[PDB]
């Protein structure tokens, strides 16, 4: 616990001594650091000449940095990664500059760019978005993050603020270490390396425990919950299940217990198509950010500093309600001079992740060329140019007027269309078409006029148009099935046009006209009749 | 002033003895009550035997408590709830546990669910919203709340974040008393009971007054106030009322008065349908809000406590700019050593409702079987799976292309089948549809295909097809009016096929064919007119 | 730096003398004061005299207030605004009220309405939106607020929450000065008046400067950034620029300078349609608040007060990190007894703008009469029940079902139709239509019945329907174009009924009948061929 030293820049620093450091790692976010360092003998007036100033451009924000508190038998290092803040205080004829060091995980929040991860695992999804900024990426055995999607979109948000919305929706903790972040689940840390905590003490081998503090909260806890998603086929909900109970801790430091206030319990129906295995996974996350706020403390300690973020410390000798066994979450330390070296270590979290994932607002898409690789819907495939890249395609379940059960108004539009999406809970995953548009470069047929005379259903590829026209002004309905097939009928009169052949197909026939009638074809008519007469 | 009892989960506690109590009640919140105490003789050494863990099983978490401060000639009874946060610290040798107990309005905000209420009043919703729970519930006479509605959702949000984002749209208070909530309109808790504050004093069955403190905010204050909603019939904004000037408290501790910094005044013109009784009393709600945040205060009384929520105090023989009568608002007391008793009585509340009540996102929804109960509307009822009742149904208006004055597309949606429902200005009780779905189980009759030969507008029931298909590869237009009748329409030719019987019936007829014309009837030609001739 | 006086009202005030005065200026922001002033000589008793109660009705809230510094050859005025709150507080026998001063643009951001600028430049539209107030409007040199735009409308946020939602869009500050608000481009700040602070100082003519403090944050920089947005013309996703590195402050002052953390950049793609000139100065806009955040600092100078928020100082003699020149923001004034008189004047701004401008819930418009003025475009014109005026109308694009490249179901909607609009990226500025909706206005013409026996496709203006009717029930399709004429399939039969006259015009003709075939016309019946024959 004496003389650390900081390597600024691959260059460890001499010039200015260190007045306060304090090192804070936690569970499920960035580790920091915060240096507050000041010069031990240049005034104020020899502090602007050519030797303080150089150690300050390796100070200058952005360089890494290394702090590493040297045992004497050991060499503990405490921190790596960059400088933030670099904020100078000048007062009373001296100067005291603060330093605020942020991991490597701190890149990551920098960033804002929406990207698809169409089909990939959530552990094939945290390796290349760990691997994209230049961090390494250890992992744990996780029996959620082994599942696959169809669709993964981060939209428009950081990357680590995709990260912690990811790693609650799977209920798997982070830890941020020194030279690689690892996951690992909550359930996986028991078992783990065990340090106790006696009441007794009076030993040099036991630790000594200073400001001891515990607390128990039950304002918000559900007894049992379930997340229940509509399933597409065979249209129910279909809840994952109703988990309730996590596993964690030991015995009166255990999140199980603290009974709650309600005994009826939990539970959220979502309307997006989430699958069985995803509000499986989705259900034991929530609740792990619920239960875990309940049991919660801090232990003072002393210097040596052996502890991390995986292991779990257990408490003996105290009283039957204070005892018991919870993995080590928030581990801080402190350098002053007032103290020599402290190790303020924590148990359990709060419940709020400061990250976003959801896009609520409507946008538009283009739809893409033809894909069949998907099961048996009618999702149709379009590009979202809010997605950056204009290769990848996203499916869509399309949303038309009257799809009844085998009797829907069917008209799928081509690609290269204009659509309307929205989307499903606000889920990126799950976009619906509301509706097509037209464009300058896809022109409608018609400007739309005061007193608009017609009103068209005509589908076309430019060669030949299939139209169904009605004229409101003429009083007419045209069915223009192709270009020269017209079957005109007035308000007044009717029509039958053809260019090529007329063909009548029946049992029986009859024509009655009162007024008069006329029948004429030029250059043949014939009539065939087994019993042919003319009355 | 002396001498409190605490009795957690109905035994009375001697073993530690309480160093400070701070139970701070108010209006439109949970009350809650703050026990610190601590062991009176017992060393760290002996804190941990049977008799002290005895009696923290009993001041364990959920366990109710129920403080009583013995008057010495009557028996004050302070806080009746349930232990929320049991916190114990332990530094210096010695150790002092926190306790945090809250009401038992604090048991609906545990909660999270989604509920129906279709045809009720308000009375009727809140007594089935705190029946629910277990705390009775007091009512008073409120003009807003006998007010009926044809839906009311609660949309996956809590019991008490649903309360007062109800309390909020009816501007009635909440006075949360020991034994029974009460509700009260502001307007009757005029004429109470009256404790007097006077300037002079001097006497000893005058009020003692330390501390004395009031604020007059106008940072923002409507001077006029409308909510004007939409009108489905007869299609216009029909304002609820301009209901500024709300009459509360009295001369110079008045709301009114504090006169606005813009005279013009304020409106909002919401979207949804809301009729004019609930739109007139959304306006003096949310007038309530901002006035009353204008005149706030707070007094120091000392402790015999016989103030509660609902009494209004008038200050005399101050000045004239601060004198008035105005309703208690945020009981608090303290008892330490350094105080004996007190009593910070406050006068007036803030305006933000902690709550929330709105879904913006989309749903889907399937449509349920035929009602008729409804006003003369389009409206359709859905089954919301988001809704945990599958019984229980909502009306929701349709969306469709071209509903136009009498002349509409009309295509009503099957019961059975899947809608994309969104909400009007985000609200749960006005869902509209905003298309139709089709399924693995409402399968399309075509699925989509790469240069999509047909484009079809089929109706069936599965016996008999009535289509109106458009094949743009093959050129063609087949009015397939049942499954035998088939009007053919090529590019290059025409046809009307049928199975049993033709029929014209016009006044007059002609054809002409230049090319041929050939007539064919097989075992019968009939020719009948009363001037036959061939030419 | 002696005696100011207090004008209250218009009227000086001599009775209660100031004990505290904290006036606080600051860029894109209203200003503000407080002033703590107490009585010489009335004790509590005779405070509620008439003459102490005459002093406070000038005092009372909304008055005006301009409080003047007379220096004993100037006189400085350092604030004039409304009195917003007054709190008298009344402790150990004597009184102390506050008074909090603000500026006349806080009179902005008391009022809520929406209104709808159509055809301004925002230069026209921050004139009108400081002129509807009552506060005058000086203007600067502007690159980006000479803009025209075709929509821009304000939905339900206030004036000053519209206004830096303005004035972040375009990347121009304001400077609330005492007389006049003034706008001006952060980059035409540069070679304004200059104050040299210096660290040598020692002499009288110099600044005396006491606390100085600067603060380097990387916390998020962007090194690149660009805003693209959709056009809808020639579908693709045009950006305006990759507009990095804006020139602002001067050397080891500049926010350039402190290099990211990450090289790559930020990009954001809007999917509203936004021109190429508008998302352009939006890039530079949010480019300006993130990195106008990375250098800030302070320096609590001496009385004299010269200083305005336009100008720059310069640091002069420091170290060369340290030195550099960087414009005025937040000029702060305290005046104590224990301290004469200070202005602790700073440089740089944080990046979050507390206002807010977006809708993204659903509304229903009418649709209004007929306009042509817009671009080619199927925009329709609607109005609005939200917005106020019924007289002026918004441009809104169609979404109709199946619009495909020149093949689009085109049923434009009737001037007084209901529709359904939705926002495009919840922007009130591109909304779109969603479908149609019928009334008791505008009726459908028929009511949804339990098996719906017909489904309709209906034309008319109510002379004439024009018709296309399927009755499932009865199995038929009827063509009932015009009342009259009605072309009959049933599932077993088919008809085609005339009122007056029945054509064909083929080139060829076939009849083909098996079981019999019967002709029948009164009063002529008329067989024309150059080969007429029976069999």
């Amino acid at each position: 616990s004496h003389q650390l030293k900081i390597i600024a820049d691959g260059k460890a620093l001499s010039l200015l001594a260190a007045v306060d450091v304090d090192t804070c790692y936690r569970v499920n976010s960035i580790p920091s650091a915060t240096l507050k360092l000041s010069v031990p003998d240049r005034p104020l007036s020899s502090f602007s000449q050519t030797d303080v100033q150089t150690e300050l451009a390796h100070c200058q924000v952005g360089k890494t940095l290394r702090l590493e508190l040297i045992d004497g038998s050991k060499k503990w290092v405490l921190f790596n990664g960059l400088i933030t803040r670099k904020a100078l205080r000048i007062k009373n004829k001296q100067l005291l500059l603060t330093l605020v060091v942020k991991h490597r995980l701190q890149l990551m929040v920098d960033t804002q760019h929406s990207q698809l991860f169409k089909d990939k695992s959530e552990k094939a999804i945290l390796s290349t978005l760990l691997n994209q900024t230049g961090i390494n990426a250890r992992f744990g055995k996780i029996a959620a993050l082994d599942q696959k999607h169809e669709q993964m979109v981060q939209f428009r948000c950081s990357d680590w603020h995709f990260l912690l919305c990811r790693l609650s929706a799977t209920g798997a903790w982070l830890l941020p270490a020194i030279e690689d972040v690892q996951f690992v689940q909550p359930d996986a840390l028991k078992s783990n390396s065990a340090y106790t905590l006696k009441s007794r003490g009076d030993e040099n081998k036991d630790i000594v425990v200073k400001d001891a503090y515990w607390q128990f909260d039950n304002q918000i806890n559900p007894a049992l919950l379930e997340v229940s998603g509509w399933d597409i086929s065979k249209q129910q909900v279909q809840s994952g299940g109703r988990y309730g109970k996590i596993a964690l801790g030991k015995a009166a430091l255990s999140p199980d217990g603290l009974a709650s206030l309600n005994k009826t319990g939990w539970d959220i129906c979502y309307s997006s198509p989430l699958t069985t295995q995803e509000s499986g996974y989705l259900a034991q996350g929530l609740l792990l950010n619920q239960r875990i706020s309940g049991v919660t403390g801090e232990f003072l300690l002393k210097g040596d500093g052996r502890y991390q973020l995986g292991d779990n410390i257990q408490l003996t000798g105290f009283g039957s309600q204070l005892d018991g066994t919870a993995s080590i979450t928030e581990v801080r330390h402190r350098l002053n001079r007032r103290i020599d070296w402290e190790t303020t270590v924590s148990i359990g979290l709060q419940h709020e992740y400061l990250p976003i994932l959801d896009a609520p607002e409507l946008h538009i898409a283009t739809v893409a060329k033809y894909q069949q690789d998907s099961a048996v819907l009618n999702r149709i495939p379009i590009i979202l140019p809010v997605l950056n890249r204009p290769n990848e395609f996203l499916w869509a379940r399309l949303g038309k007027p009257y799809a009844s059960h085998e009797s829907g108004f069917c008209f799928y539009p081509e690609p290269g269309d204009e659509v309307i999406i929205g989307f499903f809970e606000n889920d990126p995953r799950y976009p619906v078409i509301l509706g097509a548009m037209h464009n300058p470069k896809n022109k409608a047929p018609f400007e739309p006029t005061q007193d608009n005379r017609e009103k068209v259903l005509i589908v076309k590829k430019g060669e030949a148009q299939q139209q169904l026209v009605i004229d409101g002004k003429e009083k007419m309905i045209r069915i223009n099935a192709g270009e020269n097939q017209i079957m005109l009928q007035q308000d007044k009169d009717i029509s039958l046009s053809t260019k090529k052949e007329l063909t009548l197909k029946a049992q029986t026939m009859n024509a009655t006209m009162d007024k008069s009638l006329a029948m004429s074809g030029k250059n043949s008519v014939e009539i065939k009749g087994a019993k042919i007469n003319l009355t």
